[PDB]
């Protein structure tokens, strides 16, 4: 959708779907990030099929991530495949160290304590930030279920929310 740089929620640059270049507030910075990861001269516009590129890229990261964090891979392993989705959504968003620092809520989640860690999860400056976002995987979360995006798969999810 967005071809070019644009800022993300915390008005950060971004471009494609939800990948984020930099923290740095330099255009340049930005610009040159994404050049580094197309690999040309992009001038800050990018091609759908190189949107989906990094897209692609972007998802097995966050699943790398995930099966590489002390903290995130027993919860993971231990969730269904729709709940997993929820996870690695949670981290493409806010980054395998963000997500680690859900302690209570990681646990709840391995104790199937759904209810629990719904309303657990929602006590987050994530949820504050971006409320609508975030409570669409909470309900992931909640009931293992798509229901939440209904008007599936963890990149069609993302594709919606990002
Ligand atoms: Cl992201
Ligand atoms: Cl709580």
């Amino acid at each position: 959708l967005r071809l070019k740089i644009y800022k993300d929620t915390e008005g950060y640059y971004t471009i494609g779907i939800g990948h984020l270049l930099t923290k740095s507030p330099s255009l340049n910075a930005a610009k040159s990030e994404l050049d580094k990861a197309i690999g040309r001269n992009t001038n800050g516009v990018i091609t759908k099929d190189e949107a989906e590129k990094l897209f692609n890229q972007d998802v097995d990261a966050a699943v790398r991530g995930i099966l590489r964090n002390a903290k995130l891979k027993p919860v993971y392993d231990s969730l269904d495949a729709v709940r997993r989705a929820a996870l690695i959504n949670m981290v493409f968003q806010m980054g395998e160290t963000g997500v680690a620092g859900f302690t209570n809520s990681l646990r709840m989640l391995q104790q199937k304590r759904w209810d629990e860690a719904a309303v657990n999860l929602a006590k987050s400056r994530w949820y504050n930030q971006t409320p609508n976002r975030a409570k669409r995987v909470i309900t992931t979360f909640r009931t293992g279920t798509w229901d939440a995006y209904k008007n599936m798969d963890i990149f069609e999810m993302l594709r919606i929310d990002e």
